[PDB]
């Protein structure tokens, strides 16, 4: 996961960004 | 900005996260 802005997202997330990065997972 | 994955999203661009993070923009 990770937290951003006074926010968390869990272990296993992922999300879809923008190129480069495209989709990606937060194992924590 | 927002750096994962040994690569960066520029300023201005944003994503959908789940819950509870949700939409969220990178200022840097």
């Amino acid at each position: 996961g990770f937290c951003w802005h006074h926010s968390c997202v869990p272990s296993g997330t992922c999300a879809d960004f923008p190129w480069p990065l495209g989709h990606q997972c937060f194992p924590d």
